[PDB]
């Protein structure tokens, strides 16, 4: 009827109490049988005394315990009956209760010998990231008592140990001190102690991995601010004009780059086309340079992250010329000569060095593909003199001025065709004609 | 019955000849009527005189000598009757006939002002090229006479006129006397002139184009002679490793490049595609880096000409590496320990740093994604100790061994599982057990 406190794992055949203190007397006609308890428990049978058994009572792995709140002590019942040797016909029963004490035979450890935790690496200062927790079959002091940071000096002043001291039970956690950039660390190798609180202490530890996780802290940026590249005119669809590339320090999808087109005026558009994963600008239309001559624009790289963050770059692409376009002659009429469909009225009376037309000849080329060379055809009266002045310009214009005295009488009317040639390869020629009538 | 030269283009009412050489006597009783020959000829009637009119006799314009060959003359004849005044009435018919003498009325000219020549840019020096002739409607010394190659400093010392003097007619021919190269000047400009042998004599000019074609005589080079790359491993299809560029100073489909794989190991064609349009060399295959660190290759450029000219460029692309495998954990025999389907039989004897068994653990990445470190997980009376010295490598092993004194009884098995973890980002981790049985 009274309880008897007793240390778990005690060694066999232990006293662990006599029932001297109760209300029988030592080894005097009574009987002291044991019913309840049997696995663990034995007593003398002559005295009241209790002893322990070779199957070890234990706090931690016993039924009678198991779900149990810290509060609770661990119990378990016996009875004792007792019968008096003088044939007395009652047996007297003995209720009995055990509570065992318990000692530090189970170490903390965790459910992984490795802990991985994932921290953004902008988080701020103080930021808290929480632990497992470390597990200890025992109680009281002999279960968890303290846990301990461990970590070389690099990370030490960026990872410190705070402990949330809620009585429910110890939650370690991690406080960020400092700040963290995966594009210059992105692993860091901790280590964990746990203790309990009975003297001698047990102890664990475990690695702590620290990987922190990337943000889109980084805008791309191009191999080179602006590009250049030559291009020749009418081109082949499909013929490669020039590769732009960027590149970002993030990692994954924040590093990830797509090339587009900002701000490029339609007329760019129609003849260019970028390809947004390879960033590969060809062609895709008539690279006319007489239309253009050199286009610009700038192309935009943008990363994949979520808030994408963008770059410019500048490039410029100068045509270079063909010879695509033939020489062209004009004839119109000078001063008092009226030109009409091609025709002219002249008297045979003015006839040396007298302009009869105007002739300007141009060529839209550039270059040696329009250093035009003009002469007249077959054999008529009829000069091309220097008319004036341009340079060296490659437009250029000439009097058509007569060269011999003409009369109404032997000469009637005229068709005079003027040819015109470029210094191209291949060469491209054009020819005009004007019909001077005379009166 | 007599004939008379005469030159053409005479001025009207001029005396031909008389028929005073005939028989006949002057203006005596006869009268000298014109029967043939109306438009052109008239006589005086009283006098057997003939004289021209205001219709020109014309050698090149007459219909009796159009076709005619060099030797033939300009003939046209003529009927003159006379019929005796003393009414006789029986007329004489006397048949006439004109020789027409020519004259340099004709100036040679060219059927066009400008003339274009295409001469291969390295042809022999002495090749002759024709020119197209001259035409002079007029005949014998009065026609084509001599040509002339009027030309610039440059095209001096490259081109000379050289004439093929045969009977049938002057054969003008350029003869090339200089190494030509349309890679230096695609375009020259001479001036040929033509006259006649009359005195005073004619002239024309026409300007005389001179292009070169071009020969397949350049091989294309590339950019650089070698290219270097990096690329990650395992990167999306598609993605861009690297751009190859070859040019080539010819033109046309001479300077027309296609690129292509020359000699590059099957292995290395099933990851990489190279456009051979736009020489851009891509992904096209899973890239793992265990498999080949750095894959090596040469890429050939060919042009496009009838027999192609080719152009070898060596690239190495080294393979950037990525943390895709997991460290290895493997566990043998020590020594006299025997291990079988991972298990071990042990007597508790031997019990203080005494090895079990050898670990040996490696991870196939490189750097940092194959630094590993291991540990023993749980709570087990066995410690990971350093086995043995290779460096640094990123491969270690331990020796697994005892850190308590052991006993049959007590403890009865184990079940020991060895952790691996390595420090990637994300880290990889493996476990591998190890049951020792003790006896
Ligand atoms: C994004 O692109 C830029 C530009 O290409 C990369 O920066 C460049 O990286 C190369 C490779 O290491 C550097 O080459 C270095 O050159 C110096 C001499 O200039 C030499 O001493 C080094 O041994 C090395 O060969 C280059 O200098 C560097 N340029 C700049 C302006 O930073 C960048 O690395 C790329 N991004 C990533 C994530 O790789
Ligand atoms: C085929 O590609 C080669 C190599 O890119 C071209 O040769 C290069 O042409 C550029 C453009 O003119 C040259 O740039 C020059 O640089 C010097 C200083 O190095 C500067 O003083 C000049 O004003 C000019 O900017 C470059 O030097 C030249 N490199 C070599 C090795 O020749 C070549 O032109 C291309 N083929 C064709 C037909 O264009
Ligand atoms: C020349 O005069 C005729 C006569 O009326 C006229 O029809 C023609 O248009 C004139 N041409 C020029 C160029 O003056
Ligand atoms: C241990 O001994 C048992 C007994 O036969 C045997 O079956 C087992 O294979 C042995 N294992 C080792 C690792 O020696
Ligand atoms: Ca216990
Ligand atoms: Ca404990
Ligand atoms: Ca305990
Ligand atoms: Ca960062
Ligand atoms: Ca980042
Ligand atoms: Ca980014
Ligand atoms: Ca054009
Ligand atoms: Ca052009
Ligand atoms: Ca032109
Ligand atoms: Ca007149
Ligand atoms: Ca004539
Ligand atoms: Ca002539
Ligand atoms: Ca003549
Ligand atoms: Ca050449
Ligand atoms: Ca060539
Ligand atoms: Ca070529
Ligand atoms: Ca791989
Ligand atoms: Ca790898
Ligand atoms: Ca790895
Ligand atoms: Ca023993």
């Amino acid at each position: 009827r009274v309880v008897y406190k007793v240390p778990e794992e005690q060694p066999p055949n232990t006293l662990i109490g006599s029932l001297a203190a109760d209300y029988g007397f030592p080894d005097v006609g009574h009987l002291y049988k044991l019913e309840v308890g049997a696995p663990y428990l034995r007593v003398d049978g002559k005295t009241g005394d209790i002893f322990t058994t070779e199957t070890s009572i234990d706090r931690e792995g016993l039924r009678e315990c198991q779900n149990q709140l810290p509060g609770d002590p661990c119990i378990l019942e016996f009875e004792v009956s007792i019968t008096d040797l003088v044939q007395n016909g009652s047996p007297r029963l003995l209720e009995g209760q055990i509570e065992v004490q318990d000692i530090n035979d189970n170490t903390p450890n965790f459910a992984s010998p490795v802990i991985t935790l994932a921290i953004p690496e902008n988080t701020n200062i103080g930021s808290l990231f929480p632990i497992p927790l470390a597990s200890d079959r025992d109680a009281g002091p002999n279960g968890v008592a303290s846990y301990e940071l461990q970590a070389g000096p690099e990370a030490q002043e960026l990872f410190g140990l705070q402990v949330a001291e809620d009585q429910e039970e110890k939650q370690p956690q991690l406080i960020v001190m400092g700040n963290l950039d995966r594009e210059r660390w992105d692993s860091y190798d901790l280590t964990i102690k746990v203790q309990d609180g009975g003297s001698p202490p047990r102890a664990s530890s475990a690695l702590l991995r620290v990987t922190v996780l990337d943000t889109n802290d980084n805008a791309p940026k191009f191999e080179r601010p602006s590009y250049e590249a030559e291009l020749s005119e009418n081109s082949p669809i499909g013929h490669s004009v020039i590769q732009v590339k960027a590149n970002d320090s993030d990692q994954g999808a924040n590093a990830e780059i797509e090339y587009t087109f900002h701000q490029a005026p339609e007329v760019v558009r129609r003849l260019l086309r970028l390809d947004r994963n390879t960033g590969l600008i060809t062609v895709q239309g008539p690279v006319d340079r007489e239309d253009l001559s050199t286009l610009r624009f700038s192309v935009l790289a943008k990363d994949r992250g979520t808030n994408p963050k963008s770059a410019r770059a500048q490039v410029v692409v100068t045509v270079k010329d063909m010879n695509d376009n033939a020489p062209t002659i004009e004839i119109r009429g000078i001063g008092l000569v009226t030109h009409q469909d091609g025709m002219a009225n002249i008297s045979e009376d003015v006839a040396e060095e007298t302009a009869v037309a105007l002739v300007q000849v141009s060529d839209r080329d550039e270059g040696e593909n329009a250093a035009v060379t003009c002469v007249v055809a077959g054999d008529v009266p009829f000069q091309l003199r220097q008319a004036s002045e341009t340079g060296s310009d490659s437009k250029k214009k000439y009097f058509l001025q007569t060269t011999t005295p003409l009369d109404y009488e032997k000469v009637k009317d005229y068709t005079i065709e003027i040819v015109a040639v470029d210094s191209g390869n291949p060469p491209l020629s054009s020819t005009n004609s004007l019909k001077v009538q005379v009166v």
